[PDB]
């Protein structure tokens, strides 16, 4: 049953993936080869045409995904030669520094080796290759909850955070062969980071709030005819909401719609004042300027449901399907001034693609 | 096949009823006497009680509903003695001064007969009793866009809008028998609206917004146990962002948001800026500082959504299966503020329930 789901599959990427490339013609010696080569060993071996392809198709089926318009300038960086842990970190450290390029990001995914027989080769722990710890104490909490488990675990490691709010957790991995991961501290010139600022709001910075510049995915399996890529990790740049409406504002993150409310001056009493939506929005509007000024990339929600809206239309122009998820993709503030509220779209789950998988710790 | 859907409906609607009622024992012979009556006359009608508890039910089992919470406390009227076009005037303009109250809104239906042979005894056409008119000529737009095909209609009928932004549209019904619908001005004195001020910045009143008060929609079929009461107007109040972020927010609506940047003094350039944003949320606090303001009752989205989650805990204590449509629950703006945006919700049909049923214009 392995060896034909992984057939399947196999047939239906590379006649697909080929009509793209306008090298229909080469399917039938291909798909040939291909079966040939899983008769013999269980599995196949991508092109770099069709690693990279595949790549771009699977970010363009991410029904979640509003920024989509981009897929095929998609950075795709081929690292299936690597054997050695010190090689692995090497390629993410590379992946940071590339993707990052000074602030001017570039949409990028490395790609380690496949799963053999569903065991993998890599397995990287990180959920973003930059991302801050998280801890509780006394019931007091510091930094990022959505990192606790993680934190613990590299603690568990060997590793030690400082317990500032924003401790950057080290890259941790684990190679084929190895009982436990390791760990190795991110060096600081690598990551770029934001100092969250208001551009009329003078008290906005006593709160002291950054964000890091470049969100690298890194705990999804992409999957491409049939081969289970578990360790490729991705980065694109953020919409604004992502940092100022979630990861600063939910109760169960960084929790500071009341401490925006009173820098910028308004009681956090009454719901019917609707001091948390101001809050929200004056937190947003920061981000963006916080960004834009250091010269990171970033896009507005509008910005982006607009770009969302070109993705349709060229959809529609080249006779592909649209798939999308519509409450992952409506922002999280605002979310009837965009075009994206007012219609619905097909959930549908189309490979290539990428998928969750089960945490290795916790 | 009709008088068997009836029959299933009927049996399934009468025991969950009763057995909330306390009068389980009571089933059995009350569906034998509905039984005969569906045999000797093709349906049954509605005790007091039951008909009072259906629309009750009908309105806890509305998916897309925030404000369920509240739902045993429904005032029910009967006017499934209605025969005439003068008792059916009378009963609607009843239903807005008993519901409206001086301001502080009692959540009401009205029940008039229901279909027979699938025949309608009264075919309402308003999509709520109290609306605004809406036009279009010279590519220019006057009023409620949403009410042009309603407008057009009735002043097919001999009505004649004085074309404000703001024409209250007549009542407009027809009767089993007529070929047309009549239409009745409604009386000024019994329909409250509210001006929109800001609560800080006074040259918000130079946009010379204004709201109705009462929400009374008029145009959905109301089923319960198998009958079709298709003529059963209801209200509750308004939650402030239908007003302050779809109504006079929508570019299809009154497309207000660019008038409100400029007279809350921000620029309306930049999508950086999030002036729409920030627009809506001072739009949104002068809708419910005005409504406070003149004494009609309005419900803000963050205390709404805290009342449903106490639905949601009504439900399981009682339990009773909780269904919900999340794509309509969350409000339009900061819904990852409320708890709704966090969670899922089953969107099964349940009935009793008010469904959308075709319009008999246009
Ligand atoms: C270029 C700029 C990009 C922007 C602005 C963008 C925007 C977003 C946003 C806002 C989300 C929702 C995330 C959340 O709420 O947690 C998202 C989800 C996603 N994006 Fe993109 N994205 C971009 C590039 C990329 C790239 C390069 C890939 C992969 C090649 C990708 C694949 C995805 C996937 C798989 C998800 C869903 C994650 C999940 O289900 O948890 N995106 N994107
Ligand atoms: C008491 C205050 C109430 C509040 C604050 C409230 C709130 C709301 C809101 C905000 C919506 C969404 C409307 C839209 O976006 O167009 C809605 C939908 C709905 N409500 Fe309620 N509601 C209340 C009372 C009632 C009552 C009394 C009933 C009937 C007995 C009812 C039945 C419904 C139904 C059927 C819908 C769906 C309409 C559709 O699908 O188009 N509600 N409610
Ligand atoms: C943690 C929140 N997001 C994923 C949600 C998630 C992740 C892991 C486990 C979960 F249960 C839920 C992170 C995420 C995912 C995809 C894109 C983005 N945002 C970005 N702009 C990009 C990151 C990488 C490429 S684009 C953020
Ligand atoms: C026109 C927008 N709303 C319904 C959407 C709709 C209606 C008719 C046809 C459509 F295609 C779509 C109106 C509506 C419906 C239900 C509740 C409310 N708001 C209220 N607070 C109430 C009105 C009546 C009881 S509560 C508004
Ligand atoms: C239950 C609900 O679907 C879930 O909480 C989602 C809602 N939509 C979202 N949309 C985005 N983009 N990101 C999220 O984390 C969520 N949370
Ligand atoms: C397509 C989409 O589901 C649709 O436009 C909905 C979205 N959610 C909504 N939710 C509410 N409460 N009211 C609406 O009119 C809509 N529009
Ligand atoms: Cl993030
Ligand atoms: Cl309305």
């Amino acid at each position: 049953e392995e060896k034909e789901i992984l057939w399947n599959e196999a047939k239906a990427f590379i006649a697909a993936c080929y009509q793209e490339l306008g090298k229909a013609a080469e399917v039938k010696d291909r798909l040939a080869d291909i079966k040939s080569e899983i008769d013999l060993t269980g599995s196949y071996v991508h092109t770099k045409e069709e690693l990279e392809h595949g790549a771009k198709m699977a970010w363009r089926n991410s029904n979640r995904c509003i920024g989509r318009l981009f897929w095929n300038s998609l950075n795709v960086i081929d690292r299936r030669d690597v054997r050695t842990k010190e090689e692995v970190r090497d390629a993410l450290f590379h992946h940071i520094e590339t993707a990052t390029n000074n602030g001017k990001i570039r949409p990028t995914i490395t790609i380690f080796p496949p799963e053999e027989k569903g065991e993998k080769q890599v397995e990287i722990w990180n959920h973003q290759l930059i991302r801050y710890a998280g801890y509780e104490s006394d019931g007091e909490r510091i930094g990022d909850p959505a990192s606790c488990s993680l934190t613990a675990a590299c603690e568990e490691l060997g590793w030690r955070g400082e317990r500032t709010d924003f401790d950057l957790l080290p890259l941790i991995f684990r190679m084929k062969g190895d009982e436990q991961p390791v760990w190795y501290e991110l060096p600081r010139s690598l990551v770029i980071e934001v100092p969250i600022t208001h551009p009329d709001i003078e008290a906005f910075s006593d709160l002291e709030l950054k964000w890091y510049g470049v969100p690298i995915i890194s705990d999804m399996k992409l999957e491409v005819g049939g081969i289970h890529y578990n360790a490729a990790p991705f980065n694109g740049w953020y919409m604004g909401t992502e940092i100022g409406a979630r990861n600063l504002a939910d109760e169960k993150r960084y929790d500071k719609l009341k401490k925006v409310a009173s820098v910028i001056g308004i009681a956090a009493d009454y719901n019917t004042d609707l001091w948390k939506d101001q809050a929200l929005v004056e937190l947003n509007k920061a981000v963006l300027h916080s960004y834009k000024k250091q010269g990171v990339s970033i896009v507005d929600h509008h910005t982006a449901a607009s770009q969302f809206k070109r993705f349709e239309e060229q959809a529609e122009e080249a006779g592909r399907k649209l798939t999308g998820d519509w409450t992952w993709l409506i922002p999280p503030i605002s979310p009837a001034a965009t075009h994206i509220f007012h219609r619905s779209y097909d959930n549908s789950i189309v490979k290539p693609n990428y998928f969750y998988q089960d945490k290795p710790y916790e």
